[PDB]
């Protein structure tokens, strides 16, 4: 759906500043103008059923709190959604026949992530960190686990015409790739059977024959349009396609005019044409060389670029670690009161035959109290409502938290703290200032947050924050937190692989020092269930990526090897006989059928056996083979 696309992408570009947000409700585009307003005013509807933050010693800032209907409306259907759909590989994938190098791994992670956010992107490594595989492994992806298999265009130098077709063959030969090259007879041959048919799932074009066949590749909806190293534009523009990423082994240059051609290539609805970027331009108040660093900031997360340095550095592996926490009295209250509002459910004697969203409402009161019981309605301390040290006394998250960052200071790190519920950070924010804490925050709001201003601010020499809150989603939108070493996973996600996102905000080149996750967990509570659970699902994960890489052999075309060891078996026992083999040289003529009932046994016998041997196995015990 290109309408929810738009969505998403819009979406994701006003926290940059407002740079783009001035380019979209300035739009020549009506169209283009119509989504934004809607944003808007559904964001002016939410701000006027908002407050701005109750408490006497709390946070002073402008940005609007939300209801606790509100969230637990969102908190509801997410539930009934299984959390964010974000996708992390861990390892190598096992569709790839080969294997990824880490920072491979993270270049595929963030290549999805730009996928997931519906933007364009540009992967900028040095040459020779594989950024064809990084690329191969992307569209792998694609296919795989997003059921898409393509229209994809590549284009790419004549030279790197043969690299690209075998890559694609090594790494995923189950791609059915079209090269684009010849003479115009040898064009016509392919065009018919292949090209105008559209069977293909990869079109790997040269620059030229983009110019010559532009005709016929106009006809496809592309999914993805991927050009290797970058009239070339002109004609890409005339194109249709989902999504585009441009490969290039060069950092972003100080030339005004390049950095536009790129915003126009990454969002070519936002930016258009020339000219509403030459009058903006004119229009502002920076000097050419500001507007150029500020575009280079902006460009920033549509960007992945590692030098060598970069990837032969050692990244050290994170600490994670979970904290096992109790419950207030005030917790245990509340915990009480909503297994008791629902106790027939919870007793489960029943038919259990009420609503999945009568067990859900259930799960999440449980996630809020294991949260902070002033999430709840009637809670906290009637009026006034002040920051107490009941505030960090009444959740024993807050007890643990407000010693761990203490101790965190002194060693003089830096932390950041994510949580499922902005409610939550809202109670955090209060007590930073409670504590006197310097700290920033992102929810990954559309309302005038500004996430590069925060990032920047957190990420500067010298800065002088230290806490960093943050929503799980934010985790998703490609920041940048190398400069803080300590992460806090207040509560959970559903999905570990959003965790793992929100983890990688820290863990990821550039990062100096160790990172340490602490992972709070009610315990004895519902949320030690759910951390079996993740527990459970990384371990099935693990096996079936296992499973998968050794399907794949398995499914593959024999080794030499393999064949070897079949010419080998029994080679020697033929060389040592000179009459006949076994069964053949025990009588040799048609003799007696108590030999025939001997040898039918005998295989029956074996052929039980032979079954038995591999039916009790797993895949660790059938390795052995
Ligand atoms: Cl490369």
């Amino acid at each position: 759906s290109k309408e929810d696309d738009t969505l998403r992408r819009f979406r994701y570009l006003l926290g940059l500043t407002d740079l783009f947000r001035h380019f979209i409700e300035t739009n020549p585009n009506p169209k283009i103008r119509e989504i934004m307003k809607e944003i808007d005013r559904q964001n002016e509807e939410e701000a006027r059923q908002r407050k701005r933050g109750g408490r006497q010693g709390g946070a002073t800032s402008e940005r609007r709190r939300r209801t606790e209907a509100e969230e637990d409306a969102e908190l509801l259907k997410d539930e009934k959604d299984g959390g964010s759909a974000e996708t992390v590989f861990r390892e190598s994938p096992p569709f790839i026949q080969g294997t990824m190098r880490d920072y491979q791994i993270a270049g595929l992670n963030w290549l999805i992530s730009l996928h997931e956010n519906g933007i364009s992107g540009i992967l900028a490594d040095e040459m020779g960190l594989g950024k064809t595989l990084q690329t191969i492994a992307f569209l792998g992806y694609l296919r795989h686990i997003m059921g898409i298999t393509g229209p994809h265009l590549v284009t790419v130098p004549k030279s790197t015409l043969d690299n690209w077709k075998r890559e694609f063959e090594k790494w995923t030969p189950e791609v059915n790739v079209l090269v684009l090259q010849g003479a115009k007879e040898e064009r016509h041959q392919l065009i018919n059977d292949r090209l105008v048919d559209e069977n293909f799932d990869v079109c790997i074009t040269s620059y030229e024959m983009i110019l010559r066949e532009k005709a016929h590749l106009k006809k496809f909806a592309w999914e993805y349009i991927i050009i290797d190293e970058a009239s070339l534009a002109q004609v890409i523009r005339m194109f249709n396609s989902r999504n585009r990423l441009l490969i290039t082994g060069t950092p972003l240059q100080n030339n005004l005019h390049e950095l536009w051609a790129l915003l126009n290539f990454l969002l070519p609805d936002v930016f258009g044409d020339s000219e509403a970027f030459d009058q903006w331009f004119s229009g502002q108040d920076r000097d050419q060389d500001t507007v150029v660093q500020q575009l280079h900031r902006v460009l920033r997360p549509f960007l992945l670029r590692r030098v060598k340095s970069d990837v032969e550095k050692s990244l050290l592996p994170k600490k994670e670690i979970n904290v096992y926490i109790g419950m207030s009295e005030m917790q245990v209250k509340w915990y009480q009161k909503i297994l008791e509002k629902d106790i027939d459910a919870v007793n489960g004697a029943g038919g259990k035959r009420e609503s999945k969203t009568r067990l859900l409402n259930i799960v999440m009161q449980l996630r809020k109290c294991c949260n902070h019981p002033y999430l709840f309605e009637g809670a906290e301390p009637g009026p006034p409502y002040t920051t107490d040290e009941h505030l960090i006394y009444n959740a024993g998250k807050m007890v643990v938290l407000d010693k761990l960052l203490k101790r965190i200071q002194k060693q003089g790190s830096r932390v950041l703290i994510f949580s499922q519920m902005s409610r939550l950070l809202d109670i955090l924010e209060d007590y930073c200032v409670f504590r006197g804490y310097k700290y920033c925050r992102i929810d990954g709001s559309t309302a005038h947050e500004d996430r590069i201003a925060a990032i920047d601010e957190y990420n500067k020499p010298g800065s002088d924050k230290f806490i960093f809150l943050l929503t799980t989603r934010a985790g998703g939108l490609g920041i940048n937190l190398t400069t803080a070493d300590i992460v806090i996973l207040y509560d959970s996600d559903w999905n570990p692989q959003a965790d793992l996102q929100a983890m990688d905000r820290a863990h990821r080149i550039g990062q100096t020092k160790q990172v340490v996750v602490y992972r709070f967990v009610t315990d004895n509570a519902i949320e030690e269930k759910v951390l079996e659970r993740a527990a459970q699902k990384l371990r099935l994960d693990q096996l079936v990526i296992q499973q998968g890489r050794a399907q794949v052999a398995a499914k593959a075309a024999a080794n030499k090897d393999e064949l070897l060891s079949m010419i080998q078996h029994g080679a020697e026992k033929v060389f040592q006989t000179k009459g006949a083999f076994g069964t053949m040289a025990e009588k040799g003529s048609q003799l007696d059928d108590d030999d025939i009932d001997a040898i039918l046994q005998a295989g029956e016998t074996r052929t039980k056996e032979l079954n038995a041997r591999y039916e009790k196995l797993g895949i660790d015990d059938l390795q052995k083979f």
